[PDB]
């Protein structure tokens, strides 16, 4: 799933 590190990941999409 998306990854928390990521910025942008986090900056569109909800940690998981």
């Amino acid at each position: 799933c998306c990854n928390c590190s990521s910025k942008w990941c986090r900056d569109h999409s909800r940690c998981c």
